[PDB]
């Protein structure tokens, strides 16, 4: 299995969600960024795996689930089987990551992308080892009821360039945003 990664879009006040959806109106090219990053795999005959909590799964429009071209894993201790349209179910982050090492997945999975929500981001960001964060900074405050955990910049370096990630200010629907990639190894 390849690299471990988180991807998120976050407002200035650290918001990632409100009432089961995003705090901001749809940013179509920001969504396309999410799909390009999470779907694109450099390794032949492999796909990337997405790991998400149960509320994040149900926050994706049903017409867009499962996230196409990716293996979709949902984290839940209450569910007894994957949701309709999902591929796998795990009861912990450690279990999910171990699953990628099993024979059914060992030679199929390239990158792993954690796509939230707040509890899984926090646990992933604090788990020793090599991890990158692909963070979209939405440069406004938005009322939110779900927040991104603290990024400890003593361990996560903001990278000064990354191939394929635009460096300049983007804007859609009157909302400016910019892309960032962080990396730790501990
Ligand atoms: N802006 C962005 O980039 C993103 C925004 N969002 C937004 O955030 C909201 C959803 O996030 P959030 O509310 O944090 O919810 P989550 O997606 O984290 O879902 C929480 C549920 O997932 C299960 N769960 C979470 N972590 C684990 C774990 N490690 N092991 C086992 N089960 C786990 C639980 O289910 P159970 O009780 O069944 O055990 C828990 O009740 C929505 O508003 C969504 O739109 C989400 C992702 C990214
Ligand atoms: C899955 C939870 C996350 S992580 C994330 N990271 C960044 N940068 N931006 C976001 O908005 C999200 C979200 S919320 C989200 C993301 C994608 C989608 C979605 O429908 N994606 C489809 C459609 C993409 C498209 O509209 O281009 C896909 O990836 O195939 C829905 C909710």
């Amino acid at each position: 299995v390849g690299s471990l990664n988180c991807i998120v879009a976050v407002s200035q006040n650290m918001g990632i969600g409100k009432n089961g959806d995003l705090p901001w109106p749809p940013l179509r090219n920001e969504f396309r960024y999410f799909s390009r990053m999470t779907t694109t795999s450099s390794v032949e005959g492999k796909q990337n795996l997405v790991i998400m909590g149960k509320k994040t799964w149900f926050s994706i429009p049903e017409k867009s689930r499962p996230l196409k071209g990716r293996i979709n894993l949902v984290l839940s201790r209450e569910l007894k089987e994957p949701p309709q349209g999902a591929h796998f179910l795990s009861r912990s982050l450690d279990d999910a990551l171990k699953l990628t090492e099993q024979p059914e997945l060992a030679n199929k999975v390239d990158m792993v992308w954690i796509v939230g929500g707040s509890s899984v981001y926090k646990e992933a960001m604090n788990h020793p080892g090599h991890l990158k964060l692909f963070v979209t900074r939405i440069m406004q405050d938005f009322e939110s009821d779900t927040f991104f955990p603290e990024i400890d910049l003593e361990k996560y370096k903001l990278l000064p360039e990354y191939p394929g990630v635009l460096s300049d200010v983007q804007e859609e629907k009157g909302i400016k945003y910019k892309f960032e990639v962080y990396e730790k190894n501990d």
